[PDB]
């Protein structure tokens, strides 16, 4: 089984950690997060774990399969798309419980050395209509991010 | 197909390091530089873990996959990890990293790919230290700084 963790750096923090049984089995993708406004927030993982540039060093949505941007349930997303992340409230802390097939800890569509983003807008699951929706969702600015890194187990 | 990773160190020091490899089977080559050590030589080893939630303590151990003791990069026991010092010229200075390693990998078994590069306040003796220190973390002390090490666009 592997292991996998992102501490996040930026206007919020938070420890995501990835957990996956098999080499076939969907990742699990848990922690929380803290400082989140009140509201949806895009949350992807993305190309690079390059952050000589902050956030925007990380590149775009991590995309193997080279798809057009959507929502994790979307027919059409990439590989890195896994939705929003929901404060209920001001100044709280989200938990982050996802599970996703299309990431992986192995193989070509595995996350580790790649960053996971945090967005200040909602993810509007490519649904916008326009070149924004197709690529970032309309997520707006990254407000936070972390390499995804090897954890103990 | 050649691979590129980079680890942005920061703590006490900073600095970026990158690392290319040409072919899977080809040395890594790390450069880059670190700025602010104070003179003299400090211990630099990639450690097991890419985690971050304890400061640069959670990056655990030295990176072992070969099940050794600690050593040089040119210690026939050593661990795969295990890339010596970097020494600073002078207090205060930029120091440049250029190392060349065949144990390393950006791929396989050996990949660093999500461990973590860490920056040690002493010097790293290489493991012939007259210690049990010495024989696994080289006596390089203090943590200094750290950083994940991701993968870098071509
Ligand atoms: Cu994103
Ligand atoms: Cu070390
Ligand atoms: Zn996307
Ligand atoms: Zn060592």
């Amino acid at each position: 089984p592997a292991k996998a963790v992102c501490v996040l750096r930026g206007d919020v923090s938070g420890t995501v950690f990835f957990d996956q049984q098999d080499e076939k089995s969907p990742v699990v993708v848990s922690g929380e997060v803290q400082g989140l406004t009140k509201g949806k927030h895009g949350f992807h993982v993305h190309e690079f774990g390059d952050n000589t540039n902050g956030c925007t060093s990380a590149g775009a949505h991590f995309n193997p399969e080279k798809q057009d941007h959507g929502g994790p349930s979307s027919a059409v997303r990439h590989v890195g798309d896994l939705g929003n992340i929901e404060a209920i409230e001001d100044a709280g802390v989200t938990k982050v419980s996802i599970q996703d097939s299309q990431i992986s800890l192995h193989g070509p569509n595995s996350i580790i050395g790649r960053t996971l983003v945090v967005h200040a807008d909602p993810d509007d699951l490519g649904l916008g209509g326009n070149e924004l929706s197709k690529t970032t969702g309309n997520a707006g600015g990254r407000i936070a991010c972390g390499v995804i890194g090897l954890a103990k187990i």
